[PDB]
C-alpha cells in the first residue's frame, strides 16, 4: 500500500516531513552556496548508521573523502571510524554524456555495503564538469529511476543561485525527483537567516512553507512552527 | 448546440468549470513542482471509472506504473484493481523528433480499453528528454489535433517555473490547448497557499480568477467563491 | 477622395464608440492578447456582424483550429456559422500545417475574389511562424501579407499572441509596427481576480479613444463599456 | 560659431529645442507604436515647405506613398498638392551582405533633384529587420548618418522601441550614432495613456530637459513647454 | 602614491583628490548625451590651455570637423589648437579582430605631437563596428596596457544603456581600466538630473558616490558635496 | 576541526572566528573597486610582516610594477619584500587547461617556501582565452591541487551586481571551500562598503554583512557584536 518513511532523526525534520523521508525514493535537497546541503546529506547517513545501524553510501564529485571526513569533525562526528567499520562508504566520483557507468558503480557499492541510505553530492557539478547541460533531464532521470529500482533511499544535492528563483539550476531537476527540500539562506537588512522547506513529497503528506533552522556543533536543528 | 462537458467529480472543480471539462477537447493543467498536477490528472481518470464506469488511459514519460499506483494509495484509491479489471490502462512511454508513434500507441490503447478519458503526464518532459524544445508548437498541435479527431477528452500536464510568469514552459502550450487550468502554490510570508484557476475554456463559460484548494486524503478539494 | 480615412462598423457593442466609428477600411488591425482574452471571438464577431448587418462576405483564415471547431465554439453565442458557409457568405480557409507567405497570400486573395469578401480575419499569424520556426523573417513576411491585403483593399483583423499583460504588444516586437491599427485585449490578474479590458493603441490616420476600457464576454459575445 | 537650428514650427518644439533642430545633423525620433513618430517626421517636412519653401524628402520602407498621403488628410494637410508642385518627394524604399550604400545614393539623388533642405526617414529600424541585418546596425546606421551630414541634409530618422522607460531604440546603438535624440512616450498608468516628448540630447548645443506633455489633434502635434 | 594630473574641470579635481592618475587609463561611461565626449574634449583642452600639454583625440565616428564645431558651443577654438600643433584629432572612422594597427597609429601620434594626454571616444563603438564583442576584454586590455607602457594619461569613453545597470556594455571594461568614472542622466518624475561618480581609482583615494553637475556654456561644472 | 590562520586584517579574524581555514581556498568576489586586490595583497603582506610566512601573488593583468606601486598607497614596500625573497609576484599575464599555470604556482610555492597564495583575478584568465565553458572544471583543478599542496589561498573574482550572483559564472562559489563577498552598495547617491563571509566549510563564522573602510592602512572591518 501507501509509501512508508524512514526517520532521519534530524531534529525537527521528521515533524516537518510527517515521519521522515519516503523509503526507496529520491529527495532533492537544493540550495545556494553554504546553505548546509552537504551537512544535511552527511547527517542523513550518520543518523542512519548510529540510530538504526543502516549502512550508507556517500557519493562525492569534487570534495575528497578526507575533506568530507575532516569537515564533519566540526559536528563532533567521527566518519573515519564508520568507514573503518564498513558502515559508511565514500565513493569518490571526482574527475580525472552518459551516467550509466557511474550508476553501475553506485549500484555496486550499495550492494557491497548493504546500504539502505545513499547521498549524492552534488549532481549539478557532474553535468557542468562535462559540459552536458543539454541532457540534464534525461541523465538525472536515468539516475533517479535506477535508484528507485534498487530501492535505495537517496538524498541528492543540487545548486541554485537565487533564494526565491529556480528550485535548482536547470529548471528540470525538481520535476524528476520524487521529493524536494529547499534550503535557503536569505539576506535581509545585512543579516542572514536559514530556512528549510519541504516543497513536495510524492504520494504522501508533509508540512508546508519555510521553517527556521540553525547549524551548530550538533549539525542541523530545524524548528517546526 | 454549444459544447457539452463531462463531470470531473473533483470537489469544487465542476462548479468553477460550469459543469466539467469540455468533451472531446484538450485541457492543459500547468503548475510548478508539487502543485497537484499528477493528482489532478489521476483523479480525473479515477473518478471517470468509479462514477461512470468510463475507462481511462494514463500516459507516463517518467514515473513507472508501479509508482503511480503506489502514490495514489496516499488517497485510498486502488488503481491496481482498476488496471486488473481493464478499466484503467497506464501506458508506459518512458525511454528504453515526431510524436506520431506515441500518438498511435495512445490511439490503440483508447480503442482497446474503450477509453474516453486520457491523461498525459507530463508533456513537458518528453520534449526535454529528446531535446526537441524547438518543435514544441508543431508537435503539441499534432498530438492535440489527433486526440480531438479521436474524440478523447484529455488532461495534459505541463511544467512551469514561476507562480505568476509564463503559463507553461515554452510560451506556446496554452495557445494550442482548448482549455487551460493553472495550479499555483504561492509562497508568501514563509507560507504556501494552493490555488486553481481556469484561465480559458474555448466555446463555453467558466468562473474566473484563482480559487483556493487543498490536497487531503481524499484528493483535491477546491473552494468555489 | 480627399477626405480622411473611412471606417467600417464592427457592431461589436461599444467598440465603434471607442474607435470613433469602426475599423479603418482597407487596412489591417492587429488584435493581440494573452491566451483566453477573446481574440478569436473578436475576429469572428467582426465577420459575423459584417455578414448579418451589412451583407459583407468574410474570409476566416485559421492555422490550427478546424472549421468544425470554429463553428462549434461560435454556437456558445447562438451564432450559426455553418449556415453562412452554406450560403457562400462566409469562407473558412483551413491553412493548418526560404519561408515565404507568398503561396498562402495567393490562396487568401483567391478566396477574397471568389467570395467577394470585404472583411477578412486571420487567426493567428503568430502560430504560422512558430509552426515553421520562421521568427527571423516575421517582419518581412508579415509585411508581405499586410501590404498585399492593403493592395487588394480588404479590411483585415489579424490576431496575435502575447505572454504578458503589460509587456510586449505581440510576440516578436515587430507586429504592432507593421499593422495600421492595433487593439490590445488584456485579462489582468490582480488579488486573485481577473478583469478584461480592451485598448485601441493606434489607428493610423484617424482618431480613437485612448487607454483601457472594461469589457465582458457573454452569451452575446463581446460587450465593451466606453468611459466618456 | 556654434551650430545653428532650423525651426520645425511644430508648436512647442522650437521652445524645448532652444531654436529648432540642428542644421545639417541627424535627429533620432524613437518611440513605441502609435506615439506619433510618422506624424512628427511628416509635420517637419510639411512645415518646412509651407512656412519656408524648404523642399523635403520623405523615405518610407513600408507605408505606401498613397497611404502616407491619405493619413496626412487627418490633419488637413494636402501632401498630394506638394508632391505635384515638386516641393515634396516621397521615396518608396519598400521591399521588392547588407549594405545601405545604394539606398543612400537614391536618397542623395532625390535631395539634389528636389533641392531638399529637410529629410525624414521612417522607420530606419524596419529596414534592418526586413533583411535580417541587426548584426550590422551600428556600421550601416553610421554610414547613413555620416553620408547625410556630408550632404548637409537636416534629417529626422524614426526608430522603434518596445518599452516606455527601457532602451531608447531597438538595438542599443542607434542613439549613440545619431547627433540628436528625441523620445516620444505614450505611458499607460491607471488604464489611461499620456503622451510626452523629451529631447534627450542635441550634440554641440543646448535644449530643455525631461518630458513635456503633448497632444495629437486635427492640427498635428502640439507640445506644452513647462516653463 | 601614484601622482595625479589636474583636469581643471571644475569640481572634478576635488572629487578625485587631485585629478586623474598619471600614465593610466580612466574609463568614462554613460548613457547617450551624458557628457562623455565633452568630458574627454575638456580634458585635452584644459591640458593644452592650462599646462601646454599636447593632446591626442581618437574618434571612431564623429569627424574632426564636427568635433571642432560642437566644441564651439563652449567657446573653445579647437581648430586653432590643431593648427598650432597642440591638438591632434586621429580619425579612426571606418572606410579575427586585433587592435594592434590602431595602437601603432595612436603611438605614432603621441610621439609626433609629444602628447601627454589622450582621449579615445568611444571604445565601445569600434567593437560594434566590426562585430567583435566576443573579444573585448583581450583587446581593451591590449590597448590599455600599451598606453600605459607609453606613459600616456588616457580618457576612454564607453556606452551604457541603463543609469543603474552595468557600468559599461560588456561587463568587463571596468575591470580592465585602472580608473572608472560614471556619468548618469537619471530621469525621475519627468525630469533629468546629471551626476558624476568616481567608482574606482586603483592605488589612490577619491570621494565616493554621485555628485551633481551641469553642462553649460563653460563646459562641465561638478558640485562637490561637503 | 579545521584550524585557521590569522589574516591580521583588522576585524576579519573576528568575523571569521579565527582567520582563514588553513590549506583551503577562499574566494573573494566583488564588483569593480570593492577592494579585492587590496584584500589579497594585505593577506600576503600581513603573513610576511607578522609571521614571516612567505607569499605568492599571481597576476593575470596588472603588472608586478603596478601592483607594487598601488600598494604604496598604504605605506607597504612590496619591492623590498620581493628583493628579500619573502614575496614572489608570478606574472601570468598574456603574450584550454590550467595545468601549466598550476605547475608554475607549485614551483613558486616550493621555491619560496610559501604558506600563503593570492590569485588575482581568476575570472579574467577564462575571459582572456574565451574558456567560459570550462570554468567549473578548471577552477576545480586549480583549487584541488592547491588543497593537495596545502597552500592557504585567496582567489578573487568579479561580479557585476551587488545582490546578484556571487561570482560571474554561477559556479565559482561552489567549488571554493570558503566564500567572502565584498560589496560597494549605492543608495541615495552614496556608497557603503561591506564584507560578508558567506561560507566556511567545516567550521563556524559570523553571518551577514559587516561595514568596512579602505584607508591609508588598508582594509578595516567593524564587527557588530
Ligand atoms: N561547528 C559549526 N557551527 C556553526 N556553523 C557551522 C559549523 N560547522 C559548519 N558550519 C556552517 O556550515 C556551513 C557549511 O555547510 P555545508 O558545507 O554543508 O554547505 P553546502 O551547502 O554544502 O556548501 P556548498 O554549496 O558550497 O557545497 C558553513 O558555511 C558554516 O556556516
Ligand atoms: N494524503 C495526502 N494528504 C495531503 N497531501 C498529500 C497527500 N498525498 C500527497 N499529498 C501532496 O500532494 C503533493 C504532490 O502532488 P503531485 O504528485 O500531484 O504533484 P505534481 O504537481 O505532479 O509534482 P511534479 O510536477 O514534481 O510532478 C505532494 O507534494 C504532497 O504535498
Ligand atoms: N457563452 C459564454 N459566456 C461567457 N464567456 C464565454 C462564453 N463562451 C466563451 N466564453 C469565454 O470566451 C473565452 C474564449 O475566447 P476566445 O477563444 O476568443 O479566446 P482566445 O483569445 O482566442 O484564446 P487563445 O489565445 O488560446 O486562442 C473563453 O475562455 C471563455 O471565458
Ligand atoms: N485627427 C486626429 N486627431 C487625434 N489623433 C489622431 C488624428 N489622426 C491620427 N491621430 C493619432 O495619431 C496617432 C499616431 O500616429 P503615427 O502614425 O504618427 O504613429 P507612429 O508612432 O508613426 O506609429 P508606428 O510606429 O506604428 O508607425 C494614431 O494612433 C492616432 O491616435
Ligand atoms: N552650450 C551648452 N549649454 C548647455 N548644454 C549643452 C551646451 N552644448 C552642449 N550641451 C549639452 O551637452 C550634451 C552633449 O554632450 P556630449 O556630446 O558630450 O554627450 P555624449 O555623452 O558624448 O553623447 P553620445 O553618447 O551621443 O556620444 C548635449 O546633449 C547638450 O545637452
Ligand atoms: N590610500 C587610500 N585611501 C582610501 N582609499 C584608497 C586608498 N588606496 C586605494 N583606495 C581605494 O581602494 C580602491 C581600489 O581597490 P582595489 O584595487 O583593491 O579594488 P578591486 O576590487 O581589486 O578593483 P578591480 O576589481 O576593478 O580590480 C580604490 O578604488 C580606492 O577607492
Ligand atoms: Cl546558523
Ligand atoms: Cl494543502
Ligand atoms: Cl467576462
Ligand atoms: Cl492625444
Ligand atoms: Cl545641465
Ligand atoms: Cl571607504
Ligand atoms: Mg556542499
Ligand atoms: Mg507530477
Ligand atoms: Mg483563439
Ligand atoms: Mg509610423
Ligand atoms: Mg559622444
Ligand atoms: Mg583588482
Amino acid at each position: 500500500q501507501a509509501i512508508a518513511k524512514m526517520r532521519t532523526m534530524i531534529e525537527g525534520f521528521d515533524d516537518i516531513s510527517h515521519g521522515g523521508l519516503p523509503i526507496g525514493r529520491s529527495t532533492l535537497v537544493s540550495g545556494t552556496s553554504g546553505t548546509g546541503k552537504t551537512l544535511f546529506s552527511i547527517q542523513f547517513l550518520y543518523n542512519g548508521i548510529i540510530e538504526f545501524d543502516e549502512p550508507g553510501v556517500f557519493v562525492t564529485f569534487e570534495e575528497t573523502p578526507q575533506d568530507i571526513i575532516k569537515n564533519a569533525r566540526s559536528f563532533g562526528w567521527d566518519l573515519a571510524k564508520l568507514v573503518d567499520e564498513g558502515k559508511l562508504f565514500i565513493l569518490d566520483a571526482s574527475p580525472d554524456f552518459d551516467l550509466s557507468a557511474l550508476i553501475e558503480r553506485i549500484n555496486y557499492a550499495i550492494q557491497k555495503y548493504r546500504a539502505r541510505r545513499v547521498s549524492i553530492d552534488s549532481v549539478t557539478s557532474v553535468f557542468q564538469q562535462y559540459d552536458a547541460s543539454s541532457v540534464v533531464r534525461r541523465e538525472l532521470f536515468r539516475l533517479v529511476a535506477r535508484l528507485k529500482q534498487i530501492g535505495a533511499t537517496t538524498v541528492m544535492t543540487t545548486e541554485r543561485i537565487e533564494e526565491y528563483g529556480p528550485i535548482a539550476r536547470y529548471g528540470v531537476e525538481e520535476f524528476v525527483s520524487d521529493n524536494v527540500v529547499i534550503l535557503r539562506n536569505v539576506l535581509e537588512g545585512e543579516r542572514r537567516r536559514r530556512t528549510l522547506e519541504i516543497l513536495k513529497l510524492r504520494g504522501t503528506s508533509h508540512m508546508k512553507g519555510e521553517y527556521p533552522f540553525t547549524i551548530t556543533d550538533h549539525g542541523i536543528n530545524i524548528f517546526p512552527l
